[PDB]
């Protein structure tokens, strides 16, 4: 009916797991609307922090079929011993004529799901400043505000930096590495941008902020995609 | 080419406590015709680290050669484990050109990454750096030796980590029970489908003690063309 190839849907049963972990139900759907029938393969996977990646699902190819519609349950345990943090699960499609399809979902685990992210009291608020998440083949500028809020008694000490992680194994410095004192009750404010030049390719970069307590040595970590078209 | 890059470091192994890694870079071009271009200097790191060494410069031929020393601090808190350092040039054109280098810090240059005992040997079987855009299929061989006096319990998968936010499973997790001596040994590969994107992929292999909640990671690139 002159529609999208591929539609994807995921849900999960859960979101929240206390420290120790748990198992989250995932339902899956994908569907076939278009016209023509589709081939194409797809499977399930989590980003965690601190780089982790695994597998929930299998690579499985799916002629669709002989329109047609696919629901899938599947679960998976997360144990105690991933870090604590946030975590994205995601549903992803490639159809034969090479384009993908993703639908994703986020959990946290030993964290608050609304909570920022933070070091001891040391709350760290990182956004990409407009909801911009995607520019012009030809280029675009995206900027983020990053505000860090003392809420510790005494007086904090980060180091902190940002770079964006792309295609091509490119890893463009967004800011340079800085050192902040920051006085009990007082916030670090600043807007910090982007420019995707024309020349940079084509693909999905992670604009990734890492904050680090100079004393603890804990490190926090912020990604925000960006898709250059 | 167009261009030419290249990297050099100083030192290649850093103590837990850090130290401090003078680079030299340098950029050339040879070709026929002058050339504009962009370029920065990042480091990749254990544990999801990235973090930059040098900013993003605009420099155009106006051909000749460009070279810059640049050193930075690795302080204590950055974690023990591998480091790559990467030159990286992205020409006016679109083209891409890297020189990278690696470092280590807290661990042996040539170890082995392990978890206490427990040695994680993770390969491209064949040294296939690259496959065809109308598909192709690489093997990893995986063993694992169990250096300890009481038997190891992990548990092991693999994704491949590419374009357009793809994480491919490679090895569903699974759980092993290694006694003392013992090696485990498998080998799993991954098949590029044609209609996969082109460009970096990485082969990403994780393991984690069961018992201790110890993680480490072995990382291989393959490029779908």
């Amino acid at each position: 009916e002159l529609q999208p190839v591929i539609e994807a849907n995921l849900s999960l049963n859960q979101n929240q797991l206390a420290s120790n972990g748990g198992y989250i139900s995932s339902q899956l759907g994908i569907r076939n609307e278009s016209c023509e029938t589709v081939k194409f393969k797809y499977w399930l996977s989590i980003k965690g922090p601190e780089g982790i990646y695994f597998p929930a699902k299998a690579v499985v190819g799916v002629d669709t079929a002989q329109g047609r519609m696919l629901n899938v349950t599947r679960g998976f345990w997360v144990p105690e011993y991933m870090a604590d943090g946030k975590y994205t699960v995601s549903l992803q499609v490639v159809a034969e004529n090479g384009k993908v399809f993703k639908a994703n979902q986020e959990f946290v685990k030993g964290v608050d799901l609304n909570s920022l992210p933070e070091l001891n009291g040391l709350t760290i608020d990182i956004k990409n400043q407009f909801g911009i998440n995607s520019v012009e083949s030809t280029g675009g500028f995206v900027p983020f505000t990053v505000d860090l809020n003392n809420g510790r008694e005494g007086e904090a000490n980060v180091e902190f930096w940002m770079t964006a992680v792309g295609p091509d194994g490119l890893i463009i410095p967004v800011n340079a590495r800085e050192k902040w004192v920051i006085a009990s009750g007082d916030t670090y404010s600043k807007v910090r941008g982007i420019n995707f030049d024309k020349s940079y390719p084509a693909g999905e970069y992670t604009i990734n902020a890492q904050v680090v307590d100079i004393v603890s040595g804990e490190r926090v970590e912020q990604s925000m995609t960006v898709v250059k078209k």
